[PDB]
């Protein structure tokens, strides 16, 4: 039971990241499980407008599909702001297990209540810090940098309470505010970094992988809803599909993008062993502040699951 049917698929990064690639490997796998009836068509690059405008189309109906990250889902469900908060996942493999777990689960499974569909996690990444005012090698030095922060309280106050200049901004506005200095800096996986080529606006870059952003891959109910049995599975086994493709095209990239920005003389820092951990003893206060505004059960039940998994 398919019936011929136009999916369309918005989303904000470029086509080419790894992500854009995923998407591309889902209306792939899409048509391939449909016998070519289901075709779903990719806006990449912010065609169909930000992650924001992204959500409220599924909402409405007037879009089918998208990946979003988890910041601006919390402006619906303030649940989602506990990505936002620095240094929850060690690595890609406690990212993976907690999001594909229970907590993870307890979160997508708000999402019908809004209008929107949880299909599952993929993954945006380690977030990497880009400016051009000065390199940025000690939490000092993030000192009052007019910082781009994604659209959220978390977001806003963490990176407050380092003390930079914290500016909400959609996406899909950010390589123009570098390129005219709007804003000094900007914070992204590297593969994102590369592929908006932010580096080229950005003479300074700094590994410091300081928050893990899920995406959420997204169908809109009032659309998912009308589809048939045999048309849901087609979305929700393309979604799992793509989802392995995903994850592995994203860190395969974050690779490629290192040794890209390195061998392209992009200006390199690191936080010593030491400013990390004059990072975190800055955010524990505010964090502690922000569980309230997140929820204490979702904070401490991530936290409790993410120490499990490592
Ligand atoms: C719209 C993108 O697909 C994604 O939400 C974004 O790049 C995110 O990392 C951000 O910096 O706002």
């Amino acid at each position: 039971d398919i019936k011929p049917r136009i999916i369309r698929f918005g989303y904000g990064l470029a086509d080419d990241s790894p992500t854009g690639k995923a998407s591309a490997h889902f209306a792939e796998v899409v048509s391939k499980l449909s016998d070519g009836k289901m075709k779903v068509k990719t806006f990449g690059n912010g065609a169909l407008g930000p992650d924001e405008q992204l959500i409220n189309s599924l909402i409405s109906g007037s879009g089918e599909i998208t990946f979003v990250s988890t910041a601006p889902i919390a402006s619906l469900i303030p649940e989602f702001g506990v990505f936002d908060l620095p240094f929850l996942f060690d690595n890609e493999k406690v990212a993976d297990t907690v999001l594909d777990g229970p907590e993870g689960k307890k979160l997508l499974d708000k999402l019908p209540a809004k209008g929107l569909i949880g299909l599952n996690y993929w993954e945006n990444g380690f977030r990497n810090i880009t400016n051009s005012r000065h390199e940025i090698s000690k939490l000092d030095d993030i000192g009052g940098i007019k910082l781009r922060v994604m659209q959220n309280q978390v977001a806003l106050s963490v990176f407050k309470g380092l003390g930079a200049n914290a500016i909400p901004m959609p996406f899909t506005e950010l390589f123009t505010a570098l390129e005219t200095k709007t804003v000094d800096g900007q914070e992204n996986p590297l593969s994102t970094i590369q592929t908006s080529k932010f580096y080229e606006v950005q003479p300074y870059l700094t590994l410091s992988n300081h928050v893990y952003t899920p995406f959420v891959f997204l169908a809109s109910k009032k659309w998912f809803d009308q589809l048939s049995q045999d048309e849901k599975d087609v979305i929700t086994q393309a979604a799992a599909d793509s989802q392995a493709f995903q994850r592995k095209a994203s860190r395969q990239g974050n690779e490629d993008a290192l040794k890209y920005l390195k061998e392209h003389n992009v200006k390199v820092a690191e936080f010593s062993t030491e400013e990390r951990e004059k990072i975190r003893e800055k955010v524990a206060p505010i964090v502690e502040s922000l569980k309230a505004k997140i929820g204490k059960e979702t904070v401490e039940g991530v936290l409790d699951a993410a120490k499990k998994a490592s």
